[PDB]
């Protein structure tokens, strides 16, 4: 088919650049005007692997430990981005929360999910390690990628995989 159509969320703590990675992939700059979000949503058109897919992507508000995760966003989603800021201990904890919570909401379905550790390139406020994030994707046995919504291919990098990661439960 030509065209495949994936809705994709993009969810995680606040900060952590949920937007900024998802412009960068859909626009290509990058955005300082740190802006709260209460729900972006872009169609960008993206081939991977010679098919070309119809991508709708949906930039969710960043939510927290104690936060109702949204039924709608528990249903019709073809994959799931779960980023979380490598200088934000913070953030690493809370996705763990989201990802519980997203599991239990979803039931029993085969839904790609992928982690992100977002701000590889702020070096000086790194306190999370590559080697920590991977373990707990491994945990749940899901893929793993850092980037920086400043480094485009590595924004790429990120809805790419995730795709791949679902034509693959497919
Ligand atoms: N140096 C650097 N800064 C980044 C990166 N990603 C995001 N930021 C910065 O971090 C801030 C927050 O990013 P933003 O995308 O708004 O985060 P969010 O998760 O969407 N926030 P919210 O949940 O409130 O909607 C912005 O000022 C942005 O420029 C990155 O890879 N590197
Ligand atoms: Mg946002």
């Amino acid at each position: 088919p030509q065209s495949k159509s994936r809705k994709i969320a993009i969810l995680g703590y606040r900060s952590v650049g949920k937007s900024s990675l998802t412009i960068q992939f859909v626009e290509g700059q990058f955005v300082d005007s740190y802006d709260p979000t209460i729900e972006n949503t872009f169609t960008k058109l993206i081939t991977v692997n010679g098919q070309e897919y119809h991508l709708q992507l949906v930039d969710t508000a960043g939510q927290d430990e104690y936060s109702i995760f949204p039924q709608t966003y528990s249903i019709d989603i073809n994959g799931y981005i779960l980023v979380y800021s490598v200088t934000s201990i913070k953030s690493f904890e809370v996705i763990k929360v989201i990802h519980g919570k997203l599991l239990d909401m979803v039931g029993k379905v085969q839904i790609p999910i992928m982690l992100v550790g977002n701000k590889k390139d702020l070096h000086m406020e790194r306190v999370i390690s590559y080697e920590e994030g991977k373990a707990l994707a491994e945990s749940w046995n899901a893929a793993f990628l850092e980037s920086s919504a400043k480094e485009n291919q590595t924004a790429v990098d990120v809805f790419r995989r995730i795709i791949l990661e679902a034509e693959k439960l497919e």
